[PDB]
């Protein structure tokens, strides 16, 4: 598979939006993940974010912190994420992205997520003080540290974000943005603007959105990717089991796909 920029830049040179689903590794097993991870794939996922469950994940939505737990209850670790990505990234057409907390890599290099096949990393609370030391490990080792940006960061520093950042600049919100009478609150196009007004990189936004009524605006005002998390954990990860899960999350994921495009 291509790296993240490329795949990317590839998108918004055709005028399409990004379809990136996020599912957390380990929920409900690593057995269904890996069959998750190729149903998404085959739904045409552009790029997989796949998060490594911590005691901790205090920037992810409920639906998500939940996943979480269910993984580490299943005793899911950094190290049988890694060995599973190593037999099914090859067979995904589409690049892998990664998210960890900082304390789980704290102690590593990151050569054996490299050797792994993920391309990218998205670290939500990459301390200031750490931050260009992991993005220089993260350049010797071919991977892109895809950075967070968030409506309480000033423009200043956002820029330099966006500056730093490789494979696509990731907007989030720990706020949520929709209102009670079921609308996108406007307030959103303009988070979203902001971004596209500093940089050529690709913005893409992740609210925490999943109607496909909503997901089309997102798009249409500008965001050069869209990720799909909490509704796709909730289909694979709240079903009755990994069989139900996996049939709710295909025809969710292809409605998205169909959304999207």
């Amino acid at each position: 598979s291509r790296p993240v920029s490329d795949t990317m830049a590839a998108l918004m040179a055709k005028g399409k939006t990004a379809f990136i689903p996020y599912i957390t590794a380990g929920d409900p097993d690593l057995a269904t993940t890996a069959e998750a991870l190729r149903l998404l794939d085959g739904c045409g996922a552009d790029v997989i974010e796949l998060g490594v469950p911590c005691s901790d994940p205090y920037i992810d939505g409920p639906i998500i912190q939940a996943s979480v737990a269910r993984a580490l209850a299943s005793g899911t670790t950094m190290d049988a994420v890694l060995e599973m990505l190593r037999e099914v990234t090859p067979e995904l057409s589409c690049p892998v992205v990664l998210l960890s907390y900082y304390k789980p890599i704290m102690f590593r290099s990151l050569a054996k997520m490299k050797e792994a096949g993920v391309h990218g990393l998205i670290v939500p609370d990459l301390p200031y003080v750490a931050a260009h030391s992991l993005w220089s490990e993260a350049k010797n080792n071919n991977l892109e540290l895809v950075l967070l940006t968030t409506p309480a960061i000033p423009e200043d520093r956002m820029k330099e974000i966006t500056k730093a950042s490789e494979g696509f600049v990731y907007l989030v919100s720990v706020n949520g943005v929709t209102g009670p009478r079921a609308n996108v609150n406007p307030r959103v196009e303009s988070l979203i603007q902001e971004v596209k007004k500093v940089t050529n990189k690709p913005v893409a936004v992740g609210f925490g959105i999943s109607k496909p009524e909503h997901v089309k605006q997102i798009a249409q005002w500008g965001a050069d990717g869209v990720i799909i998390g909490s509704a796709m954990v909730r289909q694979l990860g709240e079903a009755a089991s990994p069989k139900q899960g996996l049939r709710r999350l295909e025809e969710y994921a292809r409605g998205m796909k169909n959304a999207l495009g």
